[PDB]
């Protein structure tokens, strides 16, 4: 704990490589779709997570940035809403009752969406000051 919101981040570096990790766990996930790898989004999944609650950790209990706010709603529920879809994946026969075709959607989906999200997390640090 501390005290009163923080207006901006704790640490710069931190944050870079908390965000630019956060991309590439994603393109797992992606990748894996196109190579048809329903046990491979587990994982995947999984790591990307990681990403999601690690950079969400670093930042206090109470932020004091408007987007900061929102930005832990849609990042968290990016995290949570890939690991439910990749949850009930298709590794079983091709004939499953699961709609694999659908699941890649899904996948791309929120991996798109957690993805695009996070540009907006790196902008707003880079064009903050703090000072």
């Amino acid at each position: 704990l501390d005290g009163d919101p923080d207006p901006g981040l704790p640490s710069t570096e931190d944050v870079i490589l908390k965000t630019e990790q956060v991309t590439k766990n994603i393109q797992e996930l992606l990748r894996a779709a196109q190579e048809f790898k329903h046990d491979s989004f587990v994982p995947c999944s999984e790591k990307i997570h990681l990403a999601v609650t690690e950079m969400a950790s670093l930042f206090p209990k109470r932020p004091a940035l408007e987007p900061v706010r929102s930005s832990l709603r849609l990042l968290n529920a990016s995290a949570y809403r890939l690991q439910s879809e990749c949850r009930k994946t298709v590794p079983p026969e091709p004939g499953a009752p699961v709609d694999f075709q659908l699941l890649t959607q899904q996948v791309i989906q929120c991996a798109y969406d957690i993805a695009k999200a996070a540009k907006q997390l790196v902008t707003i640090t880079t064009r903050e000051k703090k000072q």
